[PDB]
């Protein structure tokens, strides 16, 4: 059965909730983005509206197979009407097509739903300045202090430095880079740009990036692996037994491999800076973790949450403990003390 922070109070809709059969009650189901946690449930058989991005909507119908006639793609940062309520898809900064959105209830209360995001300033001057927020259902994900990482730019800057390096010592060395679901695009795509490479890659990954909107795209990935020296595999495959046997397949053009895994946090982070991350080493095979995020970190959750000034907030991850639903209460709260809302 639905939960309830996946429920709209005052209109007919969900978020994210296409895992629970029929909702009661439900006339429009919206989906924030193309994550398997949040689409879980969607296929060729679903029959009801679905509410999304285009980008997402073109992931639905080509990945899913879900019918035209059910999916109903929005513009972002327009009012639209859904079933009588007056809504807006807003940038979540997160993975391609992820948005947040806005409803403003018949009664008058407004609620905005940050589905996944990465907190910026940026967001400070989009359409959420003009107006009184009364609930915010939150993407807490790294919603406690010890949550600290760089900014994607220097997380990229690192990558592009450190590849390049690399091959111009070896013009025999091969990268990979590893993948599981959309969003961290730019890690492969800016290491192939320094190179002069495409990014060759499986079928199945190239169509799902074909969907994405990402202007000049026939010209940054390849289904042949033979031309491109940037590669992508699955994440699993992303460990010395999986690229020693990677490198078998490439028939004696390669004799290094430099690996990179974008993870969100770990531990690492803090104690060590971007600048000074070093690599597992194994003979020829170096694989390097980097802590490229599309969630926010705590400070940039604090900042976004202390500049909207909600009345209530309901977080929507980390809700399955006592001791995760007390601390984050108790951050609310010191957030809310310090800037006197
Ligand atoms: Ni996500």
């Amino acid at each position: 059965t639905c939960p309830f922070y996946k429920k709209i109070p005052g209109t007919g809709f969900t978020v994210d909730a296409f895992q629970y059969g029929v909702v009661e009650g439900c006339t429009a189901y919206f989906l924030t983005h193309f994550h398997s946690d949040h689409y879980a449930g969607l296929s060729k058989h679903f029959t009801f509206p679905v509410y999304c991005s285009e980008i997402t909507g073109n992931l639905l119908k080509n990945k899913l197979h879900v019918q035209e006639q059910y999916i109903h793609p929005l513009p972002l940062d327009t009012e639209c009407i859904v079933n009588g309520v007056k809504v807006v898809l807003l940038d979540a900064n997160h993975c391609p097509g992820a948005v947040m959105i806005l409803f403003y209830l018949p009664n008058g209360t407004v609620i905005l739903h940050t589905g996944d995001f990465r907190a910026d300033p940026s967001m400070e001057r989009s359409l959420l300045a003009d107006q009184k927020v009364h609930m915010l259902y939150l993407d807490t994900t790294y919603c406690s202090p010890e949550y600290t990482f760089p900014s994607q730019q220097e997380v990229i800057r690192f990558a592009i430095n450190t590849a390049f390096e690399a091959v111009t010592l070896n013009p025999h060395a091969l990268v990979v880079c590893g993948t599981y679901s959309i969003g961290k695009e730019k890690v492969f795509l800016a290491i192939a740009d320094v190179l002069g490479s495409k990014v060759g890659m499986s079928q199945e990954k190239y169509k799902t990036l074909q969907c994405l909107n990402i202007p000049e795209i026939n010209s940054l990935i390849t289904t042949d692996m033979c031309s491109s020296l940037v590669h992508l595999l699955p994440m699993m495959q992303i460990n010395f037994k999986g690229l020693q046997s990677h490198l078998k397949k490439c028939g004696g053009k390669y004799n290094q491999i430099l690996a990179f895994r974008p993870t969100g946090w770990t531990h690492s982070n803090k104690f060590t800076r971007i600048a000074d991350v070093i690599p597992q080493t194994k003979g020829n095979i170096s694989i390097y973790g980097i802590p490229y995020s599309e969630h926010s970190s705590y400070l940039e959750m604090k900042r976004f949450v202390q500049w909207l000034k909600p009345q209530k907030i309901i977080p929507t991850v980390n809700v399955g403990t006592w001791k995760s639903r007390s601390t984050m209460e108790k951050y609310f709260r010191e957030w809310k003390l310090e800037a006197g809302y």
